């Protein structure tokens, strides 16, 4: 067994020249990835700010080649609740593929940051009611596009969701004892259905700002405990309508729990103007 390289450069191939690294953002599932600038990458402007992945140099030849293989099968992904891919450098080494930026980092750590006690905190005041559902939205809207796409997402966690320069939030990276759904916790089965299982535990991070699941228990008794039905307690003073939505997505029974267009359709009339003009909810494309 060996991947054939599927990459194909194309109109997505960028000269390496056109990057400019600025600093580290953190370790990847391939490598370090950066923040830097991209000249003339998008039609309208002349430099772009970028998010640049790169692979470990101890990736061996087949893991650099699945690399790439990834980079291409972005290519077809065109959500804007999906952070998106804007170019690839596989001439030479080292391969760089090329993202949009998402300034404000990943959920988990923004969330986090507007924690009272934050030492890091903007100033600025914790999600309101109205911020919450717009992030909920936008998260399901992603994941229902995914979905459409026929890709299950295995891992969504605030950590793996990302939080743009406008505070849109889009599905990061994807192919967790605490995340994971009964179902997959007993049988190794993951659906859409056990995805909407993690969308909840999300929502309970966006309402708690980042809390650890089931803070107390160890993984060993998380399995227990969530395999026996059990779930997690509200945040103090949650909104009514996020531990609605949370109840929906921890039924026992993954049948009954909600689709993530059904997300998106019981939130579409409380949310900003603009979302009707970008989600795959409203899009052509959702049929």
């Amino acid at each position: 067994v060996f991947p054939s390289s599927v990459y194909v450069p194309d109109e997505w191939e960028v000269s390496r020249e056109k990057i400019t690294l600025l600093r580290e953002l953190g370790q990847g599932s391939f490598g370090m990835v950066y923040e830097g600038n991209a000249r003339d990458i998008i039609k309208g402007e002349a430099e772009t700010r970028v998010a640049v992945k790169t692979v470990n140099e101890s990736a061996s030849l087949r893991e650099r080649i699945e690399f790439l293989n990834e980079a291409s099968v972005m290519k077809g992904f065109t959500c804007h609740h999906v952070v998106r891919l804007l170019g690839v450098v596989s001439k030479g080494q080292p391969t760089l593929v090329v993202m949009e930026l998402m300034a404000h980092g990943d959920l988990k750590s923004y969330l986090r940051s507007l924690r009272p006690e934050a030492e890091n905190n903007p100033g600025r005041p914790p999600p309101t009611l109205q911020e919450m559902i717009q992030m909920a939205a936008e998260i399901a809207d992603g994941m229902a596009y995914l979905n459409a796409k026929k890709f299950v997402h295995r891992n969504l966690a605030a950590r793996n969701c990302m939080v743009a320069h406008d505070f849109t939030v889009k599905i990061g990276d994807f192919g967790p004892v605490r995340w994971m759904a009964p179902e997959s916790l007993k049988d190794g089965v993951f659906t859409t259905s056990s995805d909407m299982w993690s969308f909840g535990v999300v929502l309970w991070e966006i309402t708690s700002l980042a809390e650890q699941p089931y803070q107390g228990l160890s993984n060993e008794q998380v399995l227990k405990f969530v395999m026996d039905g059990g779930y997690l307690d509200q945040p103090d003073n949650c909104p009514e309508r996020v531990t609605d939505l949370m109840r929906m997505c921890w039924q026992f029974n993954p049948n009954m729990r909600p689709t993530f267009l059904e997300i998106v359709n019981l939130l579409k009339d409380d949310l900003h103007p603009s979302f009707p003009e970008v989600s795959f909810f409203h899009s052509e494309e959702n049929k």
